[PDB]
């Protein structure tokens, strides 16, 4: 029941202010387990408050409020602070003055420096993972303030160009509008997308710009282009003046490292200067596989994924490069090669030899299901594999890469704009003897776009840290 | 233009919303800026509310937040003020004292009734149409709080129907997911949604329900089923104890009002007891029409409407009413008759026998267009007709049914959730000598159940009053 | 190869169909080569139908045109030569004379009964299947005459219901238009298809129809509603006067007989009355699973089924059923409960205990795609496995209802009109150690059907005599 | 009724024989009306002879028996008989014998060449148009051997080309499977498509192709990439060796003649080496508004086409030259350029300055609606233009580019594979003292495919002449 509706809002109204303070004044985003309360509706900041109950045992507003109230005074400086975990782990401590137990835990924080340097991200692309990218950048300038969109690259084609650009970032059929407002400066060449002004740079070579005509030096650069998956062919991005680094938004060849973060993000070192954050398929299944192997043991493994179609395909039949792609993509059900086998064994290359896979494309814009056969190396209860898996998704460290659920009414339109890699149906779930079965959902456009983010401020560093 | 100013900008809007927030709660007053809310809308909608004033008088945030200042002192009654019409007639005017100015263009609200009576809205039906009826009754209820859902009515089919239909109000492909929470009662048969809740009743018979059982009473009953069209079968309501008034979201036969909010709505009388909400494209075209009518003349007019499937059609091809209506609604384009043009005659009298039209059905789930040949009794320029509808738009008294745009690429998918009945794409105007092409979208679905909400609030006497 | 030889190739065959057509009126003899007709098709699907007998032995047109002939004098009577398997044997052989041959490889027939008689079909209900199992009656009540349509029973809905309904089997979105002409005879209540005289009848009660009335009697019912899935429902079509036995097209609960042909079509009983054909998916898999199982063995198998939505599901959001089957069919990718696994391991007990499986559906209107993992009892390797299925589908006791192809590009939308039960692709067979995986398309509508009429024929004991 | 079928049945089988002997000895094809006997099944026999009542009053098979049984011994030189006209006005003579009738009305013909040199035609490009070409061109050297497809042209890809392209040619999502076999000639890059050896020319530049190098002289390139439309452009298929003329599937820029057949053939002269179909909208109108400007005069039309989205769109949204058509197709009502008033204007000059236009493209894979809003200088009755219409649909000399149809049931599907550029739906048509408003229907591929092959066929002199 929800008879209590009314003074659930007035809490958290009382709670805007206080959330708002440590934002503007301490560069102090407030988060509730995973969820943040900041830059959101009252009923957002209810909604979160709710959802505690699925990691804790019951969570009220008021120690949220409380902990806030205690919060505004203590001169922190910037940080990602959890009010969740500092309600929980205060209750199991278990004595106030709460103050006291703040100052303690949060003791690296307090006094701390408000301001970090940002970094310059350019987008070389700008197709559908490539605005996804600039959305999420934006929210984050907002929030964060770590990594800047500076600029994107496209080639020169018809000079309305300008215009269409801005309102694919404004619009989208499937996404739904950008949050904030799209105004663009036709003289300068700039998009502004709410604080952040973005040059829009026409070449056509990646190798001959010079990004600090700008005002863009040490740039990672996130090709989402695609036309570049070697190691010979990215590296014309560091031709460039004022790139740093780059990341491919797609499944690098050779002796380039291929990334799923949670994952194999601690492989990335210093001297990394290209980095390839694999494909949307391979960060949906990879933190599953690894984390059932270990534990049980993957003698083999088939997936097939029932997979969005992609926009190299065909509205209607015609050529294309690949397997079946070029029939048209909205009438059938296509068979497809995916490369996640492959893809897989190179981020866990214990699986090297071990792994099946397949796609069907089907008459979707977004949105994808892998189904992953897996014979196990021991006999698993579903039970205990389902708890196991709910476990990791919501406690392990791979917590954002992996949910969990048992919603019996979900279908793939609920999966757009979810910010997991994957999402494991857990009523689905099949295991008999050595035969496990998994449906893992994703939303192959925002769900990898949000890893591509991750690994792009591991490689600036300026991820965020969470107390406690 | 640019966004130099953007962290400015949200700054300010910040140190409304705890005033906004006090008026609300405080004094049951809601606050606009030219028709726009700033109630349970984030900091960027402030911002981008107070830029589309630039479209209406030609708007600073401090003006706003300077008058706002006055308003938690004022001892205010219950109100939809406009931020925006006070500050105009500020400046253009003799000015100084502001203290003064907002307490004589608000004398008849100072110190009022802060509470009116709510009053009981049953929704009879629970599908398309319904289900956005409630959406809009949750959160006009937050607002206002002057019509209150109180009950669904359907037909018992399994004894899991609540849920679902719990997770059909939670959960849409189309309009994406309920703004709060929905929660499922099964033993008092209540759906929750946010504070409201909702009873589901459960009748075979639309005469043979007592609703005083269920705490209703002098209720409105929104009979969104389309079972009934004329007088006799929506009298069977009125058998029911607790019922006072039916509308039909629908054209209604025979001798029922057809109303067009904006337009007829005051052919309501007290005595009317079953009033009939008309068709999507009649709302959508109707105020267009009229408008384009009185400035130059329609000698004559010819309507297509290019419009959505609905869910009384067939995914594939089977028996229905018409014919051609029940072949694959989604493999086709179907060319079929509408009541449209003999409906706008109804409605506008001045109208009748000088239109015409037909329908074609596309494979689209929501949005509509109607494209209007229009012959005119005098000649027009595109730039001027556009000048006279934007105004129309923006000054008129059907400001709330029409809207204009400008923006380029814009396509069907953007108009979901759209308020408005009807919105006229500026750069697909034609306009040569006497003849005319307009091009009206409208979101049949919710556009729509706005101008039924307007009806139900208008028989209720709920329609909220915005000053001065 | 070439086609430097097709004008001689055609000349051939033409030289065939006025001699195919002389045995087909005088002699009621169809003629086909290895299990494809030469009766009512053009030249050019007999130059394709006796190239694809180089799949089968490793044919030249004089070998059928010097056996046809010798078929002009000899005296015969009703049956399903082959040509092909009476040239194979021929030259395999001691050979001339060809007349001595062609007569006791054929002594059976040289003059015998020309004439069976019929068996009165009518189809209850007339949606996605019974118009295709109308399409089927009635063209090859033109080839054999052993199963004739007679009548449809619907409910009264209009007055214009029977014109609606003769449209309804004269065109179909998917399946395109019937091969005939459609006339409408309302003063009888009549559909004319081709040479076929179908009456509607009208009723709310299958209990309380004298079908003899019409002229019916000894009818098979093939109840295709799907209203009535056990033995009390269907027994209802017994107690109408002119029923001797019913088909349900669909899995029947309890204790009827769920009838896969091919594999347990001989459990049928002269004492059955009420006969099931169980589902699509059922019929597309069991046969290749037995045939797999009997071969290597089957340790475990999952099936997932990518499948087409069907009539009963929703264009745009609703109730239904089931929670998932009425959210937006043509919207959304729907993980759902199959009870294939269940199914197959009625009519393969040694599967018992074996199988599992899920459905996906997708927003494709027809075909389907069975996925099957399979660890096997043995290991097999790719081209091994492919072979024996191509064999399998050539020679074997369930030719029609298995096929293999090699095909490059096919998708889903060309399996469209497929006789088969079900389609093995053979480019995405994947086979490593004990662990396979089958790709098996079907025809979910017009496939299923084909079994659903080879169950009527056998039941009414006309499956044509194919010699020798 | 149909109580005749089987005796209809059976003289066309005695038709066959017949009509196959002047089709292989004197190249004569047999045709009643515009509908051809030859290749062709026995029912498809029945139903065309059913179709002339709908030109003619009643048409017996017997009829077509007779003159056919007397062309047989007449000795025919190549020509199209058209076995109806000479029923028709044989019986309107009138007097037996027959066959004196024939010899006299067929006098021409009797003793002439039954041999004319055939002309090599090149498919520059091979995509939605240049294989519905190709499927055409095939079925009429089968028919005529009056222009033979010797090659395409297609630039270097991955060298699984050649596969993928006849994949093409067999198999069509929305048009379905080939008449016909496909085989594919690895070694020598040939296509064979029936009697038809198609060689895969691989090439960047249309300048630089020796065609002779293949046996091609002479040729007609029709290009239908679309890729140059101006006479420069075109003009480089001018310098390789073996092009005598072109012809662009698509509008042609500048001093380029828009050819729309049936109404502007007549300008092409013996001089013009470079010539253009315009587009499938044009196509469509162009017919109707000639024949409505020419009896009722056109102040003013608009055109709304209401169109399938076509192969240079996305399936996502992304960037794109034009105006709204980057936004996804299958997602989307988009508001698009058309040329066609321009286009319209060029072919009828008479019209310049008077006609406006737009295009709606709808999630539909082919077949489009073209909705004419026209002022005219007369006042019209409807019954009248209907029968105007329908007059110059079955008679008049744009009897194959106009069809006239009063279906009730028809929609989208059934028009795919039609023949007539323009079929103006009847039953839609409206009038109302000087606005007339018409509604056409095309298959948008194959409808304007038909009309490209035909201008092929007056430049190379090959249209066959009917006789009488
Ligand atoms: N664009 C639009 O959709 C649109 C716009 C304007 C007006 N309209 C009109 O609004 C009406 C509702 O349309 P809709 O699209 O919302 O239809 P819908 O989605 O089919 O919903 C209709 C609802 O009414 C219920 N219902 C139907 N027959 C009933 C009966 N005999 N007794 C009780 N309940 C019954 C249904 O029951 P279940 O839930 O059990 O199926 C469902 O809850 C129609 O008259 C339509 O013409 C529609
Ligand atoms: N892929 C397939 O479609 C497929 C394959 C295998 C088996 N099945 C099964 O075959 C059955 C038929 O499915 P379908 O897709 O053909 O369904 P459909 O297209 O909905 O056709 C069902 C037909 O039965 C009629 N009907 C329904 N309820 C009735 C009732 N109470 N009394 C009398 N007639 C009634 C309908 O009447 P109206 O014409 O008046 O609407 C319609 O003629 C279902 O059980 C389904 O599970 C379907
Ligand atoms: N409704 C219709 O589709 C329709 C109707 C009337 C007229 N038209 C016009 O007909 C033309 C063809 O349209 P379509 O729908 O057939 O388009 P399409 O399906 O894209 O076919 C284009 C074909 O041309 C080739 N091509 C494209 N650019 C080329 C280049 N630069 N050099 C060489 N070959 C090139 C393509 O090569 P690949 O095969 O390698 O991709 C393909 O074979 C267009 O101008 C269109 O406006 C279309």
């Amino acid at each position: 029941n929800h008879k209590d509706w009314n003074d659930r809002i007035a809490v958290a109204e009382e709670m805007v202010p206080l959330i708002g303070r440590l934002h503007r004044n301490n560069n102090v985003v407030v988060s509730v387990f995973g969820r943040l309360l900041v830059n959101v509706s009252d009923i957002d900041i209810i909604k979160s408050h709710r959802y505690a109950r699925h990691i804790i045992s019951k969570l009220p507003l008021e120690s949220s409020l409380d902990i806030l109230r205690e919060l505004v005074d203590m001169n922190l400086g910037t940080a990602s602070i959890d009010l969740g975990q500092l309600a929980y782990s205060f209750e199991e401590s278990e004595s106030t003055d709460l103050r006291a137990f703040l100052e303690d835990a949060l003791a690296p924080v307090i006094g701390a420096e408000t301001d970090i340097n940002p970094t310059d991200i350019v987008l070389y692309g700008f197709g559908r993972i490539g605005r996804l990218l600039a959305r999420i950048l934006v929210s984050r300038e907002a929030l964060y303030d770590g990594a800047r969109l500076r600029a994107i690259v496209v080639r020169k084609n018809g000079e309305e160009d300008l215009v269409k650009r801005a309102s694919l970032l404004r619009r989208d059929s499937v996404h739904g509008g950008f949050d904030g407002t799209i105004t663009t400066d036709y003289d300068n060449n700039i998009i502004w997308a709410n604080g952040t002004p973005i040059k829009v740079i026409y070449s056509n070579d990646p190798a001959t710009i010079d990004y600090t005509e700008y005002g863009i030096n040490d740039a990672v650069v996130v090709d989402n282009t695609g036309r570049w998956r070697d190691r010979e062919g990215l590296s014309q991005h560091l031709k460039s003046k004022g790139v740093a680094k780059v990341v491919l938004t797609a499944p690098g060849k050779g002796d380039l490292k291929n990334i799923v973060y949670g994952i194999n993000h601690t492989d990335i070192t210093a001297d990394d200067q290209i980095v390839s954050a694999a494909s949307c398929t391979t960060n949906a299944i990879t933190p599953v596989l690894k984390v059932i192997n270990d534990r049980y043991g993957v003698e083999f493994g088939h997936v097939e994924t029932v997979h969005s179609f992609t926009n190299d395909q065909n509205l209607i039949d015609n050529f294309h490069k690949g397997s079946r792609r070029g029939r048209a993509a909205g009438l059938n059900m296509v068979l497809t090669e995916t490369g996640a086998a492959k893809a897989v064994s190179k981020a866990l290359p214990e699986l090297e030899g071990k792994l099946t896979g397949n796609a069907i494309r089907v008459p979707t814009p977004d949105v994808s299901m892998a189904v992953l056969n897996l014979t196990l190396n021991t006999e698993v209860d579903r039970d205990e594999v389902n708890e196991f898996l709910r476990r990791v998704s919501l406690h392990s460290d791979l917590r954002q890469q992996i949910d969990w659920i048992r919603s019996p009414e979900v279908v793939s339109t609920d999966f757009v704009g979810t910010t997991h890699a994957g999402i494991v149906d857990g009523l689905a779930t099949i295991a008999t003897g050595r035969h496990l079965v998994l449906y893992v959902w994703y939303d192959n456009e925002f769900g990898y776009s949000n890893q591509v983010i991750r690994i792009v401020e591991e490689i600036a560093g300026v991820r965020p840290r969470v107390y406690p």
